[PDB]
């Protein structure tokens, strides 16, 4: 029945598009772009435009917040559709801006923020419709008051659109619920989806939770580095679901009189309870409830008990949800970590490489960014920047664009608003500055991310690409077989081989394949823990992996702790040590987590204590050898990929001449070749500038890495592994290997 | 519950607690339960002042102020009461301190059964795989997993549940039928609350699982089951039963398995403090934590406190030679000191395990302490056959394989590496099965559009696994154990004159 469908989040938006599935649109009687005539809840309909994408699943209908708020529909609701593929034009379309969105910007809004949207964008034009256009550095929205066709009309230059007048006030009877929502959350889509599936039912469906019986999460402990969006995601999941959001940020209450602040918190909870669907969000819970024994006295504990008696005092039949924001909740009171008060503790974490792109896209919506800017180089370069840093970079670029145009902006008495605001056009040249003049907030936190190094990048090693794909992808794709033969899947793999041979690359590729997070604790971090007499910090790292999705917790450069103290011989102590022992102890806990696939990497395995390479722990040894001829050819081609290269070079000859070079030093050879090529190119460029400046007053002296550049780089090459070192790895492999081919009798 | 009172005005919270006790007393059979007693009465010297101690004294004067003729019982809840005020640990106030502990493997099954009563669980779900997989989950985690599975079942049926104005209650609630596919998700999306606490449990590895070693199955059944079944004889001949046994032998030869089987036989708790835990205590300069572990065994029922991989502390610092220090160290010395206290507990049967005994300080292997040495040798021919059959049990196996030939070819492989051979065979068999399954899927997808290419671990899989086998003990290492055994052994058969 195509009449009714359940709404869902849209990704294409365009301020107008409603996304269906063609195998479903055929039932909906729409093919390419036919009008939808979307039917709302109370007393309104929208024309909308039909389109499709991947996430439809032939089950759900997707609408951006413009349509959802226009139709008085919250995400997760059920709505109706009245398909009508017909074309009808209007002549008296009149629109007025919304004072809530225009309260200090004055100009020709019919021309400054309207021209690029009233044609070819297919606005949901219909009397009473409200639409956002996202103009000059502000999410300006308008309402079309009169549309003489209805409920559908052609959005085309044939239809006549008239000029507006003075701004009108927003309808306080409904408030339009603009605020924020899911569409302006980026870089934490998985965490936002987890929160949605965790909190949507109790807030949208409080009626069933009085009958269904099963207790939903009374409180959700959002946490992450400051400025990660905890407040933003909380407010989005509040407004998007229609739940009343009560912010009781810690300092606002801790600053009040002792005893009176307790009353303030209690009456905040009472305010949340008086209306069923409300949610109360406790920002900066570290201040409110830090470690109990680390508090001084009076308020710092008077609140905590007062909080606890209210945190679990609620019966959960009032439909009140207590979300909280903290930083690595190891700091908050352990008493709050109990169940019935905070039973779910999603980790937002810093945005990853491709999440910062989305954050920039959403924040750089109204800036009217120039065409030469890409926002993908900026996202990649902003490594460690938290979403707050991305917003700060956005604002800094905007301010510099204003400040590089203050000469022609202050012509009249300072700013007159006016169309001039569109001229800014923040080019890359301003982003570069903002990025270089902003300090990452969270640069010293283990970043959980899905690495974007695919199987193709790691050429050469092939038996290990299939001997490693097995352990990871077989017990997930067909777990039924593994529970039949009785074997427990091996949640442990350590790569031992010559230094710099793709261990990190192989682990990252494994993470990439099964869309899995990749937490690399490099050797220097383990040395920091060992030297610092803080091996307990290891407990956090493993926990950081546990709270995440399927995670290849990768101990890069393992055995560095032992390598830093001679090893099994040459030192008074034995093989075991602080950090390795703590890793061993905590690993056995994550031997039953069935999502984490602990990986190790070692450049010198024989010093590793054998206590870890036994069943349950990193039992499965894998040997990656130094690349062979064909493998070296593959590595050369793969690591020179994404860089210009001439047809003259034949990588087969280089590979065979590359007799005994590992992956790291082979990529070093490629980097030296590229370095010499860029030096030649820049020298030719400055020489061409010299010619330009002199009397005479062919533009590509070296448009790719030339062959003799590779010649010179190879002449400048260097190898890091000797015959004895490479033989040592195979000799060690003989320890857990055998040549018992004699027992051929089955 | 503590916070409900600690949140009230100082002096007025004292009155609230006092009137709570008065309410308990006004009716004789009432009992008062103090939840989160850590907040109410933490360590006295670690409190700051005012309420945190004003309550405690106010509690103490009421905890023992009751005459016990009013029939009021004051139960309390705490976490490892080493944290609560020691003054409350005195007698006449808290004289019995039972330890609930986390549910064991078979207890989580019952917890799931009771919590999954009203969910109307589907038929394909078993609740025993879920219980086994939920290792470390506390009962609260089991309830959370229950609720998460229920919520996912609702959420995978919200499409046909919100047909009317949201939920109309109605019969539809029976349709949920939370299948395993939802439990799997809930289990994978829940973090164990208590995963770093020594778990007291009755292990479910019976005598049958540990094949081969037989003289030790009867030389170990003796010390454990004779002084409990017929204690009258032991108090007649005068000998005190030996509450100590250390297993020394090649690494990975069933020491942990033998200790677990001993625990299983006499329905006894089994606290294994593996070598890495003792190294954590030694490195951390926190040998006092050992005092807790022994206490954790004392408060439990008959308990084989098992020091798995003992001597790891000495193995981590060279040993008796190669290091400036002597045989003794922090953790081993603390274990020795605390063990003498539990030499008169007559329920605990401290067990040790060592892969390299000669480095162990001999201070522990003398009367009262782990005096009785037991040698488990590397398995022999028949013993290797038994081990093969026992560790391939509970897994499909073909009739083609004849384990006698594998065992004899398995000339010098220990128990651990022999089970490793079996695991490699099963790994290759599962790889072959999954490869055949994906190939069959390929055939299904292509034009043509016999369902058991490999329904058991086949024989050539064992062939290849044995070709991929590996041994962890050499001739010198195995001879070292018997040479050490000669230290406390003799060949004095000359004195045949009675
Ligand atoms: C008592 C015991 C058990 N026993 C049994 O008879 C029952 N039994 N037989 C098999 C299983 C089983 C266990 C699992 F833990 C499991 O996990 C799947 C999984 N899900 N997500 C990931 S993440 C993966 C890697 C990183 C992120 C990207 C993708 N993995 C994953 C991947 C790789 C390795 N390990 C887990 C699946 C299973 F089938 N239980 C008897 C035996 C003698 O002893
Ligand atoms: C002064 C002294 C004594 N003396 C005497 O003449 C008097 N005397 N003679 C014998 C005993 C005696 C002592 C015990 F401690 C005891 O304990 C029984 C027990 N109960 N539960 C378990 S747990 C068991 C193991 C783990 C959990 C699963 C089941 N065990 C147990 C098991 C194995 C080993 N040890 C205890 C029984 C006794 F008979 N007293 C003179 C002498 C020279 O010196
Ligand atoms: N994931 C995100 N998506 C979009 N904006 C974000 C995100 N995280 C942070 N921000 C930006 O950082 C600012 C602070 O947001 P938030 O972290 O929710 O509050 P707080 O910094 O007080 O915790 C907001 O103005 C918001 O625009
Ligand atoms: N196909 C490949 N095989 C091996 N190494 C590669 C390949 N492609 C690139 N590399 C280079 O190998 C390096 C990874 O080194 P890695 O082996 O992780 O060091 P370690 O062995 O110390 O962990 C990267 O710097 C990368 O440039
Ligand atoms: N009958 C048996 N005898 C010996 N070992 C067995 C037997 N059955 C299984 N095993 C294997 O022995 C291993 C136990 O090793 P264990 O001897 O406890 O190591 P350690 O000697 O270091 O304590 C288990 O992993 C198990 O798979």
């Amino acid at each position: 029945r195509p009449n009714r469908l359940i709404v869902d989040e849209a990704i294409n938006e365009d301020n107008s598009v409603v996304s269906l599935s063609q195998p479903k649109m055929d039932e909906l009687q729409l093919f390419r772009g036919d009008t939808v005539l979307l039917k709302g809840k109370k007393r309104r309909e929208a024309v909308c435009i039909v389109l499709s994408d991947d996430t439809c699943s032939d089950e759900k209908i997707r609408m951006n917040r413009v349509v959802r708020n226009n139709l008085r529909v919250r995400l997760g609701d059920v709505i109706s559709i009245q398909p009508c593929p017909d074309v009808k034009y209007g002549k008296r379309i009149h629109v007025l801006p919304i004072d809530d969105t225009v309260e200090g910007i004055t100009g020709n809004l019919f021309e400054v923020y309207l021209k690029p949207y009233f044609l070819e964008a297919y606005r949901p034009i219909r009397k009473g419709d409200i639409f956002l256009v996202h103009g000059g550095m502000r999410a300006v929205e308008f309402k079309v008051v009169e549309t003489d066709p209805s409920p559908y009309c052609i959005v085309a230059p044939d239809t006549v659109i008239h000029c507006e007048g003075e701004p009108i006030k927003r309808e306080d009877e409904e408030e339009s619920l603009n605020e924020v929502g899911y569409d302006d959350i980026g870089g934490c889509r998985k965490q936002l989806a987890q929160i949605k599936e965790m909190v949507e039912l109790p807030l949208r469906h409080p009626a069933l939770f009085k009958a269904i019986g099963v207790k939903p999460p009374r409180g959700i402990l959002l946490y992450g580095p400051p400025g990660t969006g905890k407040t933003l995601i909380a407010r989005a999941v509040a407004n998007e679901t229609g739940a009343f959001f009560f912010l009781i940020n810690g300092p606002e209450i801790m600053s009040k009189l002792a005893g009176e602040s307790e009353s303030n918190l209690r009456k905040a909870f009472e305010e949340a309870e008086k209306n069923a669907p409300a949610i109360i969000f406790i920002d900066e819970l570290d201040a409110i409830a830090p470690k109990r024994e680390k508090t001084h006295g009076e308020v710092e504990r008077r609140i905590v008990s007062q909080l606890l008696t209210l945190m679990d005092g609620l019966k959960q039949r009032a439909h009140v949800i207590v979300m909280a924001a903290t930083n690595r909740p190891n700091s908050i009171d352990p008493a709050l970590r109990r169940f019935g008060r905070f039973d779910r503790e999603v980790d937002i974490g810093i945005p990853d490489a491709t999440g910062r792109l989305e954050i920039l896209q959403i924040h750089t919506k109204n800036m009217k960014l120039a065409d030469d800017v890409d926002l993908e180089q900026v996202a990649n370069e902003t490594h460690g920047h938290v979403g707050a840093d991305l917003a700060a970079l956005c604002s800094e670029a905007a301010l510099q664009a204003i400040r590089k145009k203050m000469d022609l902006i202050d012509l009249e008495d300072e700013t007159i608003d006016a169309e001039v605001m569109n001229s800014l056009a923040v080019t890359m040249d301003d982003f570069r500055w903002a990025l270089s003049q902003s300090n990452p907030s969270a640069l010293r936190e283990t970043v959980v991310e899905v690495p974007q190094v695919t199987w193709e990048d790691i050429g050469g090693l092939e038996d290990v690409k299939r001997e490693l794909q097995e352990l990871v992808q077989y017990p997930v794709e067909h777990p039924d077989k593994f529970l039949k033969f009785g074997m427990t899947p091996s949640k442990g793999v350590l790569f031992y081989g010559p230094p710099g041979c793709g261990k990190t690359l192989l682990a990252k590729a494994i993470a990439n394949e099964c869309q899995a997070n990749f937490i690399s604790i490099k050797g220097p971090e383990l040395l920091t823990m060992w030297f610092g007499e803080s091996e307990a910090n290891v407990r956090e790292i493993f926990d950081k992996a546990r709270q995440a999705a399927p995670c290849v917790l990768f101990f890069d450069e393992l055995d560095s702790i032992a390598k830093a103290r001679g090893g099994n011989i040459g030192d008074g102590g034995g093989a075991a040590d602080r950090v390795i022992n703590q890793i061993l102890t905590e690993m056995d806990g994550m031997s039953t987590k069935k999502n984490v696939f602990i990986i190790g990497a070692t450049n010198r395995p024989d010093i590793i204590d054998p206590a870890i390479l036994r069943p349950g722990r990193l039992d499965q040894l894998i040997y990656i050898p130094l690349p062979d001829e064909k493998s070296r050819v593959a590595i050369l081609k793969a690591n020179l990929r994404k860089s210009p290269v001439a047809k003259d070079v034949d990588l087969e000859f280089l590979a065979k001449m590359t007799n005994g070079f590992s992956g790291a030093d082979l990529t070093e050879i490629c980097q030296r070749a590229c370095k010499l090529a860029i030096r030649e190119s820049i020298e030719s460029e400055i020489r061409r500038e010299r010619e330009r400046q002199t009397n005479p007053s062919e533009d590509d002296p070296v448009p790719e890495i030339r062959r003799d550049h590779f010649e010179e780089a190879m002449r400048f090459a260097r190898r890091s592994v000797s015959d004895n070192d490479i033989r040592k790895y195979e000799m060690f492999a003989q320890t857990l290997q055998q040549s018992r081919g004699f027992g051929s009798f089955r």
